[PDB]
This record gives C-alpha cells, sequence and structure tokens, in this order.
C-alpha cells in the first residue's frame, strides 16, 4: 500500500491551475512523464487519479469493477449531447436502449450499407486536391474535417453539408464548435461565476437552441415524408430495443444525432491528420503505404471489399492512433471499494483517468522506440497485449464508431495514397490544437497528382 505522487499545488486551488493552458492533455502528459503511472489530481471539491501504465488500465477495464465515469468535459458537453449514448451514464434507461438499437446500424457488416456514401465524399476531397494549381498547398485538418463531417452529415440523415463548397461552416457546426469550445473552456475557470462569463452563458444558450432547431427540423421532415434512406436516422425512427420493446423517441433521437456529429467532425478528421502528418515524416512509410493503395484500388471507386484488403493502411492508422489518439483520455468509477494494483486502495465512486497518448507510451509494452512511428508494430494483432492499445475505449462503452471510423479513414487514406504524391513542403513543425479531441493545427501539405481518372 503506496501513497500516490501529486504535481504541484496553488493554495486553495489545488493543482486546477495546472489546466489553465490551451493544450491540457499534453500538460498531463507532461506531468505522467515526471509522476509515473499513477498521480493524484486535486480541485476544489474534486479528486482524480490520471493512469499512465497497461499494469493499472488493465484493472480499470475491469468492468465487474469499474464503469464510465463522466469527466466534467463529458458534463458539460451533455448540455447539448444530453442522454444520448457518448454523455449518458450505463444505468440511464436510454443507454442500453439505444446501444441495442444502434449497435447493429455500426456493425462491420453494416459498413456495405454505408460504402458508397463514404465514397461520395472521398471522390469530392480527391477531386478538390486534383483541381489545385502548381502553387497551392492543402490545409490538411481543415479538408480531412470537410470530409468527415459530410460523412457523418450523409450517412447520419441523409443531410448534405457541402463542406467542399465552402469557405465558412454550415451555421450548424459554428454553433456546435462555439459550443464545444465553451464546455472545454469551462473546465478551467477557478471563478465561473464572474459576471465576466455572462457573455459566454448566453451564447451557448443561443447555440444549443441552433443545434435542436435543425436536428428537431431534420426529424420532424424525415417523419412528415416518410422516406426510407439507407440512413441512421431511418434505422433510429424504425427500430425497436429488444429489451423494452420500445423505440427512441424523438428527443433522444436529436441527441443521438448532435453525437454523431460531435464525433465526426471532431475524431476521425483528427486521426487522418496525424496519418498524413506521420506518412509525410516517414517516407519508408508512406512508399509502403502507397504500394498497397496503387496494387489494392484497381478501380475508379473502391469497393467495400477492395477497402478490407487494405492491411498495411490499417496499421498505419492504428500505429496513429497510438501515438496520438485523437479522442485521449474516459474516465471511470470504482463501483465498489477494491484496490488497485495492490497498492492504491480506492472507495465505492472514487474517479479515475485514463491517458491514453501515456498507455500507447507504456515502454514495458511497446519496448525503448515508442516515440518512433512504426506501423509494423501492428502486423500482427495476436502480439497486442489485452489493454494495451485503447484508441476507441473500453468493454460495453467503447466506441460505437469504431468500424465506421475506421472504414471510412482507411477508403480515405487509401485513396489519397492512389491518387497523389505527398511533400512536407514547409518542414511542418507538429503543435497539436486541444478541443474535445487532438488535431494537429497548421499542418500544410503540397499534392502532386499521380493523374489516376476516377
Ligand atoms: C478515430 C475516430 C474515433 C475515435 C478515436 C473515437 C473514440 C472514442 C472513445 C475513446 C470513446 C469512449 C469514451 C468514454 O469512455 O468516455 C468513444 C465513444 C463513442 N464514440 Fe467514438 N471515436 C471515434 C469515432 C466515432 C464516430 C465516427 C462515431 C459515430 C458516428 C462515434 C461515436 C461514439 C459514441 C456514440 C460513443 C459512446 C458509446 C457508448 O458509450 O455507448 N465515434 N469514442
Ligand atoms: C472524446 C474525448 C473526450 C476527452 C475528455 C477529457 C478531456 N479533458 C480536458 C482537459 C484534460 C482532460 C481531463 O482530464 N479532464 C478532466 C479534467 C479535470 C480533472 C479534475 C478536476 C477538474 C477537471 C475532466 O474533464 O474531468
Amino acid at each position: 500500500i503506496k501513497e500516490m505522487p501529486q504535481p504541484k499545488t496553488f493554495g486553495e486551488l489545488k493543482n486546477l491551475p495546472l489546466l489553465n493552458t490551451d493544450k491540457p492533455v499534453q500538460a498531463l502528459m507532461k506531468i505522467a512523464d515526471e509522476l509515473g503511472e499513477i498521480f493524484k489530481f486535486e480541485a476544489p471539491g474534486r479528486v482524480t487519479r490520471y493512469l499512465s501504465s497497461q499494469r493499472l488500465i488493465k484493472e480499470a477495464c475491469d468492468e465487474s469493477r469499474f464503469d464510465k465515469n463522466l469527466s466534467q468535459a463529458l458534463k458539460f458537453v451533455r448540455d447539448f449531447a444530453g442522454d444520448g449514448l457518448f454523455t449518458s451514464w450505463t444505468h440511464e434507461k436510454n443507454w442500453k436502449k439505444a446501444h441495442n438499437i444502434l449497435l447493429p446500424s455500426f456493425s462491420q457488416q453494416a459498413m456495405k450499407g454505408y460504402h458508397a456514401m463514404m465514397v461520395d465524399i472521398a471522390v469530392q476531397l480527391v477531386q478538390k486536391w486534383e483541381r489545385l494549381n502548381a502553387d497551392e498547398h492543402i490545409e490538411v485538418p481543415e479538408d480531412m474535417t470537410r470530409l468527415t463531417l459530410d460523412t457523418i452529415g450523409l450517412c447520419g440523415f441523409n443531410y448534405r453539408f457541402n463542406s467542399f463548397y465552402r469557405d465558412q461552416p454550415h451555421p450548424f457546426i459554428t454553433s456546435m464548435v462555439r459550443a464545444l469550445d465553451e464546455a472545454m473552456n469551462k473546465l478551467q475557470r477557478a471563478n465561473p461565476d464572474d459576471p465576466a462569463y455572462d457573455e459566454n452563458k448566453r451564447q451557448f444558450q443561443e447555440d444549443i437552441k441552433v443545434m435542436n432547431d435543425l436536428v428537431d427540423k431534420i426529424i420532424a421532415d424525415r417523419k412528415a415524408s416518410g422516406e426510407q434512406s439507407d440512413d441512421l436516422l431511418t434505422h433510429m425512427l424504425n427500430g425497436k430495443d429488444p429489451e423494452t420493446g420500445e423505440p427512441l423517441d424523438d428527443e433522444n433521437i436529436r441527441y443521438q444525432i448532435i453525437t454523431f456529429l460531435i464525433a465526426g467532425h471532431e475524431t476521425t478528421s483528427g486521426l487522418l491528420s496525424f496519418a498524413l502528418y506521420f506518412l509525410v515524416k516517414n517516407p519508408h512509410v508512406l512508399q509502403k503505404a502507397a504500394e498497397e493503395a496503387a496494387r489494392v484500388l484497381v478501380d475508379p471507386v473502391p469497393s467495400y471489399k477492395q477497402v478490407k484488403q487494405l492491411k498495411y493502411v490499417g496499421m498505419v492508422l492504428n500505429e496513429a492512433l497510438r501515438l496520438w489518439p485523437t479522442a485521449p483520455a474516459f474516465s471511470l468509477y470504482a463501483k465498489e471499494d477494491t484496490v488497485l494494483g495492490g497498492e492504491y486502495p480506492l472507495e465505492k465512486g472514487d474517479e479515475l483517468m485514463v491517458l491514453i497518448p501515456q498507455l500507447h507510451r507504456d515502454k514495458t509494452i511497446w519496448g525503448d522506440d515508442v516515440e518512433e512511428f512504426r506501423p509494423e508494430r501492428f502486423e500482427n494483432p495476436s502480439a497486442i497485449p489485452q489493454h494495451a492499445f485503447k484508441p476507441f475505449g473500453n468493454g460495453q462503452r467503447a466506441c460505437i464508431g469504431q468500424q465506421f471510423a475506421l472504414h471510412e479513414a482507411t477508403l480515405v487514406l487509401g485513396m489519397m495514397l492512389k491518387h497523389f504524391d505527398f511533400e512536407d513542403h514547409t518542414n511542418y513543425e507538429l503543435d497539436i490544437k486541444e478541443t474535445l479531441t487532438l488535431k494537429p493545427e497548421g499542418f500544410v501539405v503540397k499534392a502532386k497528382s499521380k493523374k489516376i481518372p476516377l
């Protein structure tokens, strides 16, 4: 039985000022490097413990001992994502009900049905880059966010955000980004009741109203038309939970749609941005991935079966998730009193934070070369120990979108590598912006077309 280290304190504010930064996850990673596999973090009226080792995280991932906790970040996102799957407690009736209804819609089998809509948006990205002039560059996270938002809009509810037709986002996206900004900024406030934050609170309420108005209108418009599409909204209007026998109500459907739009906008775009970053920084890997794309993607329109053949492209994506898991943390609470790792006694209700980027840097699992980008680490999936690699979270509360995200990212990265050579023309220095998620900021490249027709 051991005492936990704790980072530097600020009198009454305890550790809270350590999060007063635009890069709090990166700050916590530096604290984990200093203090090790576990540290205590205190704020006024709150304590959590940050876990960084596979040894402790494998126990945290025991669903008999720990369940998903809503972090303060998730509690603030709940103000607009409600009791959708991502911001509901496991014990809320709408969690298991929506999980049972939506699981089949997110299965590997279901991806065959979404493939044609993913190809539609992927072809728009390829055509955009084909149409750049010689002197021009690509804004990578910007274009990946246009793609992933558009894909989830079309597959989610047959709505075209038409992000490749715009400089300035769709108004829904303005409100959603500003709501996510307010949710994440609110975490840091030592003094959240200050009238200085009054304008923030007024804007947040207007942004929630905007998101609810468009999505409630989409649902009402679909129920009125009676149209049956191959989208998640059709599945949610028609679907019945086998357990309760009930369908989702229109309010919960709206929360699920908001939740899916947050995920598509924030997570898959980060993965694709980091993958391209690592490829241009590691030309041997880029060539190996480009050979696979050229050999496999023999038709102008990729098929579902061809995307499944892109093994090395999948390894590239997994190695990007290893180093920069774009959803960088998840939270757990102890279901009962328990002892973590034979050393750290916890009481029922005690909270843990899993620091996924630090888990993915555990040298006892990955070896001394943990900072190196080597997709070959993933050539044999069975060689990865259980709970060593958790970019999609854990257990029944793991990412429902995992198959969707990886199908989209594999298709898109495959097509990018088939159609273009890439140049890191600025020798870009990685700068990671933190929103809900991690993304390269300012990452630019030049494409050179291989002049392969669509
Ligand atoms: C690379 C892309 C993505 C990553 C890295 C990612 C990561 C995660 C992680 C780590 C969790 C667990 C959160 C927690 O325990 O608090 C999660 C949950 C979830 N993700 Fe994703 N996600 C991705 C893409 C998507 C997409 C595309 C969708 C939907 C269109 C999605 C929908 C969800 C939902 C609904 C949950 C909550 C599941 C539940 O608890 O029932 N994600 N994701
Ligand atoms: C899909 C990705 C979601 C990532 C969400 C987590 C993202 N946080 C954003 C900042 C870092 C990270 C985190 O550790 N937050 C804790 C922070 C916290 C701990 C103790 C007291 C006050 C606040 C929290 O929100 O509770």
